[PDB]
């Protein structure tokens, strides 16, 4: 019956799914909200493609001084123009052109060279004519006019820097004052804030050898020449007064000058003196003063000294504090490459904030783009490393060679092709694993809760007792839970693929991966649900254990290096870790732009060696391991309801049971024997232990000793041969809520073993025999006690049961159905060994062929009924043989002191629950910090020698221009010999370069085209706009009409590239290397890293040398002063004029894709220059220069200025703490719901408690239980020294945040306690809702506010203020803003600006606090508002009297009461009128379906009415519920007690709440306990009583305190004759006192014989309403039946 049982289980699960569809829909739609938000954001963030653009030139200080400053000031940004920059042209050399300074210099050159001979002749002494001719062209130029216009600009704008940039580029206390004026504009302050160390620096060298002194003297030349401004200012200062005196009072000389004159504008220039003697003088004076201040800005004393390297490091550490460090050069002594001098080793040390990190030679991932960010990529330019290296290297070359080389190095970045990027893919790749792991948290918790709840209510054990096998049940659970997971995974795959989040991947492999993940999760949940045995405890520790298995993934991704593959494999056993590895592999495959379309299953040999074909096998292995572990754990440890762990049909011998809680054993020893087919009956007093014995016979409990045999087998050990031979009937019915009676019987009959053919007749026969045939399409949750009991006994009798045990077959059942019970028992008595147990003696004597009585755990006597006769009286004899008011505000003080005490007691018995509910979430945060704070230590950045030999094979350049010079040829051959290509011998003088062969098709295409090097040779390539398929441009074979002349060397290849355009070659060829390199797509072996270009064209006019002649022809005359100031300025003018001719350029093309690229090529260029200028000889290797790079020992890390917060450990810890604090405000509803459901809260509300006091007491207790997690969180943060969160500056913010979150979350979970029926489901649902609304709101807004800034910043600002109603959001954003502000403050402190903000601000945390405080108590007000939502002939004569007459004596008056069960056609209760006077024990009988309990619930106040009224002592229950509730007592059919408290606590609590004085509380409780026979069991917890004791306790809580009217419901459902005698005596006493009773039952005596006014009720209508003797006279069980048949 394996397949039949499987079909039955699947059908039942399908029926449950179909009955309630909303839960199915919400489960299927839960894990997609965050992905929906992500897709919505992505839809509005189109991919961006960048146009082609070329980068500009960058001169080095070796090329001069003016161009160096020009390139430093103008080219701050890497503004790349799409049009070709003039610098890239081989002929051109000066990118900056037609500017003010360049035009001024050129025009000055021209004017000075034009008439040098004329001024020489003038100085020889006509000359006036030559001077006039020169002055004629001194006005033709407009450069002087524009210079005057610029220097006359009114002062303002941003400062001198703006005018300096305008002049250079193309469209001392005073110095400090200028800086302070300039810093007001951050745009103008960019230059200062990037160039602070250049003005203030110190150059330090460790050795003090005179060789190093010569090196520094050679370095010092540029600083020496920079100070000519002081000398020229002094010269003008000396000339000032002299010319000022000469001009004044010299009219005679001037007039004789005009007399000797005898063009015209020159003659009129001295006229009136307005335009000659002051304007030009003032302008030149202002200019010289300005340059004097400029030269006084500099310190001019940059160099310093140091004894050794230790003193160097100490002085560096001292000087680093006050912004004075710019150097560190060390002339280390290798003595080493080889013997002999010239093997100098320069080792530059500089701060880590300025030099690129040397950890990585290249980048990490192939990101398409030139990577030319002028703020975080080109650090070597704005830092000054390259300038210092060039200066030191040129000085070393000058010292070693002894010559005067002239070769100005330049820098040029090659262009980059068109491309398109997807930033969103990289952004989401980091946070995908967290999203995916957090998506499936609903289903795991619900699965664990469902499993533990099914195993808790004995439903699983009862279902298994009839023949179910554990394997079948487990497989059914597996399939049923696995279904929705697979459907949801398929839907998620579909939505991911359709949304273009993962466009490349084929959905099949992704779906298989997700299905494997889902299977692993299912089996993990089934394993996790095997430790616990209580619904509350299992629900509490259900999400923490799942989410605590994901942190090791973070630990193992932080420790990526130094990790053996064995460790990764051993840490991949946990499912979330393996899924994280798989998700990372898939994300990196997607980012590579190659997809996973069924052929990428053995790829990725990198650090992420795992691909999406090895993780799935691991996941399946983990699922198998978890399943085996679950099976073993279930087999070895059953749980609370411990199943056994591997013709006298029934026999028990020496059977005893011992519960740990009870000091005395329940059972001592039994020897009872069972027989063939004689109905046996158990008789005994309450607490004898018949139900415990019956459970011991079944598999519910294990015996504490002895053994029990059934059908010759043994329930001990081998009980597997018992299942098809047993039938069970628990005292408390266990049934499926949704399934109806017909489905119940069909399911149990099929499971029992009946064939599919014999079902209908048997089921119908049993259903008719029992008496339930009138109802067949109603679910069991709409049935009263009697119908449920009849259904339970019917289910017990379904199928062929060899031995069946009946326990309380009838209870609350009228005799009419008891007759059907009798006939059912008689019809099956032939061999089925019927066993019975009831308190009714008539049934025992009528059926019992042998009666056995047990008392006090011992078999008193067993035998035939005739044996004992020689029945109620003798059984009772045997059992006997064996056995003012405090009123006012003071009362308000008392009530609370009771109520809170109750809570405290409920907290003392169950400490494990509190430990797991209000402590464990705090320790989860500590575990998160422990696992997220362990990082690998770092030491020092290693030193490396900078040369391109560390890259590998590559491609160089050879471009040359103007070959008609020997020096350029020598330098070029030096470059070739340095590259590695040795000089070929005489036989290969011209056999050096091997030109490859052009393809035939390309050759034909070029023949159809033009073979012109100075025209665009390559064909145009198509740009690809988005389209997600082709990122780079479309390649072609037309790039370069000749193939490059590749010549191999010792590992490198050098080409020719002479005469070609040289700009299109790289652009057209790069996409070929882009597409060719696909194996790794992270560290692709690019072949083009850099090259040279020897442009020998000199940007000097041929007349420039003439300038020097002019200067020297001014030196001989004018009496050169011996002081030397004039002499020295004239000789630095002559030197500048001579150097204006220059020698050549050595332009360097560098690729920024390789980090350490420009420095190595500068090194090689300088080494080649040295080898060129060296005299010929075999000492080529004897003299070599190497540049190192080693940052200081100062312990810091690379400051990522551009990279802001990017979903890091900070937000991880914030998510962890939010998760931990979301669980705590859910344990507060368990007790509330448990009280409301069992109708125990309403008892207290009857006691005299106003709802307001109840709610305030609960609120205070819940508040007192919230401060325990917060203290532990604060202590953990303090212990771990988390500066970001806890510190003497931000501690008040955290304290207020936690305290007010506690203040405002608690009164929000109260309204949810009205609409739930089982506590654990409410617990898990509220926990999941809190988790979702917190995380997926706050962290989603955080993701929105970062990364993309396309007005999504404005969208996030809009959404931020809206999410203030939820008190969960006020903890997420608050704990992220603090971290962000702390990070910004730390960055400012590291920078040195020393700016500190404030934690508590309006726009930081203040608004959240204010809003959450103001919304705090509104939820409590809503809670109270929702709580106060409710705003014959005798019968006819009685109705007429009630309608018209007004009996003031009567206490309770009913007026036409009726109410319908939400459309059940015939109203159960309708049109009732009655009047009761004081001091009459009213009674009311009926049948199972009359509606007695409905009448009690309608009149007592538990349910709201429909029509009519129920007035109780003046105040109506509906009009004023409080006044009616003031004085009455209740006892419902379903007993209302607390499982953990005891009886004495119950009585004392009710006594205190009613208002009795404190002194008499104990006396009243003792009297109440002793009155009803409850004393020997008045200290044990109320949860361990049996049915009779619980009934007695429930009755006792209805009479304590002497109320007015007692609304006793059926009180004798299971009480014993002694107990019922006690109850009758108590009722007689209370009615003698003068208080009425409204007992209703099916029994006799006080209900019937001692009653006062019976009233039979059938189908919601009264029948007689007459006295008992009156009923007997006019018309006792048979009399009642006759009267029922009378009408
Ligand atoms: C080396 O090859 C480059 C190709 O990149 C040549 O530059 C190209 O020069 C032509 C000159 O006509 C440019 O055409 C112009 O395009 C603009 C675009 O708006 C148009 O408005 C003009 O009317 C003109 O047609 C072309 O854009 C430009 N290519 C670029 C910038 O990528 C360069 O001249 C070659 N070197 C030589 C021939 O020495
Ligand atoms: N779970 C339990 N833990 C500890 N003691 C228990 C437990 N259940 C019952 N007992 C105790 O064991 C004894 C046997 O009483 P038991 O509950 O078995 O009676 P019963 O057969 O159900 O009787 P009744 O006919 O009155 O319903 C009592 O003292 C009872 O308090
Ligand atoms: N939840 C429900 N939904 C629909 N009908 C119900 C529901 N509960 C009870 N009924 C029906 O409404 C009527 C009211 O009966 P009620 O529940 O008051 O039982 P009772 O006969 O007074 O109790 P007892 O079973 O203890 O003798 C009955 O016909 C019953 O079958
Ligand atoms: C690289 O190619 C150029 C192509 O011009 C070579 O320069 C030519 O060299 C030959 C022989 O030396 C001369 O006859 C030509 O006159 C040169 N060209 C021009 C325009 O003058 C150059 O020699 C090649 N590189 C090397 C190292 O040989
Ligand atoms: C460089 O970029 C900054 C920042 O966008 C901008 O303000 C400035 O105008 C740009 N150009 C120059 C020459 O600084
Ligand atoms: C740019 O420089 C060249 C160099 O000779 C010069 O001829 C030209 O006038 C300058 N200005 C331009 C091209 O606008
Ligand atoms: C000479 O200087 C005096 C002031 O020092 C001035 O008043 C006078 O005008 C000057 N003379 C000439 C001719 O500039
Ligand atoms: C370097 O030049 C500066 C000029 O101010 C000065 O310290 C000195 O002349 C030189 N120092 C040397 C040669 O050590
Ligand atoms: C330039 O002038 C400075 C002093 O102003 C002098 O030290 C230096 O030697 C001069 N230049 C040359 C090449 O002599
Ligand atoms: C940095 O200084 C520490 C001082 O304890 C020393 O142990 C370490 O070796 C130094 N590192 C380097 C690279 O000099
Ligand atoms: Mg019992
Ligand atoms: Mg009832």
């Amino acid at each position: 019956a394996f397949w039949t049982q499987l079909m039955l289980l699947l059908w039942k699960n399908f029926m449950y799914r179909r009955r309630q569809p909303v839960q199915l829909l919400v489960e299927l739609l839960w894990p997609l909200f965050l992905f929906f938000i992500l897709v919505a954001v992505r839809h509005s963030h189109p991919p961006l493609e960048h146009h082609e653009c070329h980068f500009p030139n960058k001169p080095l200080p070796s090329a001069g001084t003016v161009p160096w400053l020009q390139g430093l000031i103008c080219n701050v940004n890497n503004t790349c123009f799409p049009q070709l920059t003039p610098g890239e042209e081989p002929g051109r050399l000066s990118n900056f052109n037609d500017s003010l300074v360049s035009r001024l210099l050129a025009d000055a050159r021209t004017v000075l060279g034009g008439a040098s001979a004329h001024r020489t002749l003038a100085g020889l002494g006509s000359l006036l004519e030559a001077a006039e001719d020169l002055a004629q062209e001194l006005l033709a130029l407009r450069s002087l006019v524009e210079l005057r216009a610029l220097l006359q600009r009114p002062r303002g704008t941003s400062g001198p820097l703006e005018l300096l940039s305008e002049a250079l580029c193309s469209v001392s206390p005073a110095c400090s004052e200028l800086i302070g004026a300039l810093d007001s504009h951050p745009l103008s302050r960019l230059l200062w804030r990037r160039l602070k160390p250049l003005i203030l620096g110190k150059l330090l060298f460790a050795p003090d050898t005179p060789f190093t002194r010569k090196l520094m003297a050679q370095v010092n030349r540029t600083f020496e020449e920079l100070t000519l401004l002081r000398d020229v200012r002094e010269v003008w200062e000396m000339l000032g007064p002299r010319i000022f005196t000469f001009m004044n009072d010299s009219s005679n000389v001037a007039m004789l000058q005009r007399l000797l004159q005898m063009a015209l504008r020159s003659f009129l220039d001295p006229g009136s003196g307005g335009y000659s003697w002051q304007d030009a003088h003032a302008d030149v004076g202002h200019l010289v003063g300005t340059l004097g201040r400029v030269t006084e800005c500099l310190s001019l004393d940059k160099l310093e000294a140091a004894p050794s390297e230790a003193a160097l490091v100490s002085r560096a550490l001292q000087l680093l504090a006050e912004h004075r460090f710019w150097a560190g050069v060390v002339f280390l002594g290798p003595e080493t490459p080889d013997l002999g001098p010239g093997h100098v080793r320069i080792k530059i040390r500089m701060d880590i904030d300025v030099v690129t990190r040397t950890n990585k030679i290249r980048d990490r991932f192939w990101d398409p783009g030139p990577a030319a960010d002028p703020l975080t990529d080109l650090r070597y330019v704005w830092g000054g490393f390259v300038y210092l290296q060039d200066l030191v290297e040129r000085a070393a070359v000058r010292v070693l060679s002894g010559a005067n080389p002239r070769a100005g190095l330049y820098l040029q970045q090659m262009p980059y092709p068109c491309y398109v990027d997807d930033v969103f893919l990289r952004v989401l790749s980091r946070s995908l694993p967290l999203f995916l792991t957090l998506a499936w948290i609903y289903s795991v918790t619900l699965t664990v809760k469902a499993v533990v709840r099914e195993k808790e209510t004995r439903l699983r054990d009862t279902m298994r007792a009839m023949g179910l096998s554990r394997a079948v049940l487990w497989l059914g659970w597996f399939l049923s839970c696995l279904g929705p997971f697979l459907l949801s995974a398929a839907l998620l795959v579909l939505v991911l693929k359709l949304g273009d989040i993962l466009p490349y991947s084929h959905p099949g492999v992704v779906f298989l991966f997700l299905a494997a993940f889902a299977v692993a999760t299912v089996t993990q949940s089934f394993l996790l649900s095997a430790f616990f045995s209580r619904a509350n405890l299992a629900a509490a520790c259900g999400g923490l254990a799942y989410f605590s298995l994901y942190l090791p993934y973070v630990l193992c991704v932080a420790w990526r290096d130094r990790l053996p593959a064995g460790g990764r494999v051993a840490a991949s056993l946990l499912s979330p870790v393996a899924f994280g590895f798989g998700c990372e592999s898939l994300a990196l495959l997607e980012e590579q732009g190659e997809g996973a379309q069924w052929h990428n299953v053995g790829t990725r040999p990198t650090a992420d060696v795992f691909s999406l074909a090895q993780v799935s096998g691991l996941l399946l292995l983990d699922a198998a391991l978890y399943g085996l572990a679950t099976w073993y754990l279930e087999a070895v440890c059953p749980g609370q309801y411990g199943i056994p762990e591997p013709s006298p049909g029934v026999s028990v011998r020496s059977l005893e049971k011992r519960f740990p809680g009870s000091p005395q054993p329940a059972l001592r020893g039994l020897s009872l024997d069972f027989y063939q087919g004689h109905i046996t009956a158990f008789l005994g007093h309450n607490g004898a232990g018949k139900t415990t014995t019956l459970s011991i016979l079944s598999g519910l409990f294990p015996p504490s000793g002895g053994s029990a045999f059934i059908l010759g087998h043994d329930v001990r050990s081998s009980m597997a041969a018992i299942r098809p031979h047993l039938g069970v009937c628990p005292q408390y019915n266990v049934l499926f809520d949704m399934l109806t009676v017909d489905e119940h019987v069909w399911f149990y009959g099929r499971l029992k073993g009946l064939s599919a053919a014999v079902v209908g007749p048997e089921q119908d026969r049993l259903l008719q025999d029992v008496g339930l045939v009138s109802k067949q399409s109603v679910q069991t949750r709409h049935l009263s006690g009697g119908m449920q009991r009849k259904l339970s006994v019917a289910i017990a009798f379904v199928g062929g049961s060899q031995v069946v045990i009946l326990d309380q077959p009838t209870a609350g059942v009228d005799p009419a159905s008891r007759r059907g019970i009798w006939e059912l028992l008689l019809k099956y008595r032939e061999g089925r060994t019927l066993i019975l147990s009831t308190h009714h003696l008539d049934e025992a004597e009528l059926l019992g062929d042998r009666v056995a009585v047990v008392a006090g755990g011992r078999l008193c006597c067993c035998g035939s009924p005739l044996f004992l006769r020689r029945l109620e009286e003798i059984f009772l004899k045997v059992v006997e043989e064996c056995a003012g008011r405090v009123q006012g505000w003071a009362l308000t003080r008392q009530q609370l002191q009771a109520l809170l005490l109750k809570r405290f007691l409920l907290a003392r018995r169950s400490r494990r629950g509190l430990f797991a509910q209000i402590v464990l979430p705090a320790l989860f945060v500590g575990l998160a910090l422990v696992f997220s704070l362990i990082v690998p230590p770092f030491g020092h950045y290693p030193a490396l020698r900078l040369s391109p030999t560390m890259y590998g094979a590559q491609v160089s350049f050879f471009s040359e221009d103007a070959p008609g010079d020997p020096g350029r040829a020598r330098l070029l051959e030096a470059l070739l010999q340095e590259a590695g290509l040795e000089e070929p011998p005489v036989q290969h003088s011209s056999h050096r370069f091997s030109a490859p062969e052009v393809p035939a098709e390309v050759a034909k295409v070029l023949a159809s085209g033009n073979w012109t090097p100075e025209s665009p040779s390559p064909a145009c390539q198509c740009s690809r706009p988005g389209a997600r398929r082709l990122l780079p441009d479309c390649p072609a074979a037309a790039g370069g009409p000749p193939p490059p002349q590749a010549v191999t060397g010792s590992g490198e290849v050098v080409q020719n590239l002479t005469g070609r355009n040289l700009s299109d070659f790289l652009v057209k060829t790069y996409p070929r290397l882009v597409r060719q390199g696909l194996k790794t797509k992270k560290w692709v072996n690019e072949v083009r890293y850099g090259g040279f270009s020897l442009g020998g064209r000199d940007p000097g006019l041929p007349s420039g040398q003439e300038l020097g002649r002019s200067v020297e022809e001014l030196w001989a005359l004018l009496s050169p002063l011996p002081g030397g100031a004039l002499d020295r300025v004239l000789k630095n003018l002559t030197a500048w004029a001579h150097s204006l001719d220059a020698q050549d350029s050595l332009k360097i093309w560098f690729n920024n894709k390789g980090w350490h690229s420009m420095v190595a090529f500068v090194n090689r260029a300088s080494n080649a220059i040295l080898r060129a200028h060296l005299p010929p000889g075999p000492a080529r290797h004897a003299h070599s220069i190497t540049t190192l790079n080693h940052p200081l020992n100062l312990t810091k890390e690379q400051l990522s200025e551009g990279a802001l917060m990017a979903s890091s450990v900070d937000v991880l810890v914030s998510i962890c703490v939010v998760f931990a604090m979301s669980f705590v405000p859910a344990s507060f509803t368990l007790v509330l719901i448990e009280e409301r459901v069992t109708r125990a809260k309403h008892l207290q509300l009857m006691g005299g408690l106003s709802p307001t006091l109840y709610w305030l007491g609960n609120f205070l207790w819940d508040m007192c239980n919230y401060l325990v997690p917060a203290c532990i969180v604060v202590l953990i943060f303090l212990a771990f020294q988390q500066r970001a969160y806890v510190a003497p500056a931000n501690l008040p913010a955290l304290l207020l945040l936690l305290l007010l979150y506690g203040w405002s979350i608690t009164p929000l979970m109260y309204p949810a306690s009205f609409f739930f029926s089982v506590p654990s489901t409410a617990y898990v649902v509220l926990t999941c809702i809190n988790l979702f609304i917190g995380i997926n709101g706050s962290m989603a807004t955080f993701v929105l506010e970062l990364f993309s800034d396309q007005k999504l910043q404005e969208v996030s600002r809009i959404l931020k203020q809206v999410f203030l109603i939820f008190p969960h959001f006020c903890l997420g954003r608050g704990l992220i803003d603090m971290v962000r502000n702390q990070a910004m403050a730390d960055a400012f402190e590291r920078l040195g600006d020393r700016q500190f903000q404030s934690p508590l601000r309006w726009e930081v945390v203040g608004k959240n606090l204010l809003a959450m405080v103001i919304q705090g108590p509104l939820f409590l007000l809503f809670t109270l508002l929702l709580q106060h939502r409710s705003q014959d002939e005798d019968v006819a004569r009685e109705r007429e009297r009630v309608v018209q007459g007004a009996t003031q004596g009567d206490v309770l008056v009913l007026r036409n009461l009726t109410k319908v069960y939400r459309g059940q056609r015939m109203p159960a209760v309708d049109r009732l009128c009655l009047g009761i006077p004081p001091g009459e024990c009213f009674g009311l009988l009926g049948v199972n379906g009359a509606g007695k309990t409905s009448t009690f619930r309608m009149v007592t106040g538990d349910t709201l009415a429909s029509r009519g009224e129920a007035v109780l002592a003046g105040h109506s229950v509906a009009r004023e519920p409080s006044a009616a509730h003031l004085s009455m007592g209740y006892c419902p059919q379903s007993d209302a007690i607390f499982e953990l408290l005891t009886g004495r606590e119950h009585l004392e609590l009710l006594a205190r709440l009613r208002g009795v004085p404190e002194a008499q509380v104990a006396q009243t409780a003792g009297s109440g306990l002793a009155r009803l026979g409850l004393s020997w069991y008045a200290d044990r917890p109320a949860g361990t009583y049996s049915g009779g004791n619980k009934r007695k306790l429930a009755t006792a809580l209805a009479l304590v305190g002497d109320p007015a009217v007692v609304f006793l419901d059926q009180p004798t459902t299971g009480m014993d004759p002694s107990a019922r005698r006690f109850l009758w005596n108590s009722l007689l006493a209370v009615v003698r006192e003068g208080r009425s009773v409204m007992l209703t039952s099916h029994s006799m005596e006080e209900c019937e014989a001692l009653c006062s006014r019976l009233a039979i009720m059938v189908n919601g209508r009264f029948r007689c309403l007459g006295s008992p003797q009156h009923l007997k006279g006019r018309f006792l069980e048979e009399v009642f039946l006759y009267f029922s048949k009378d009408q």
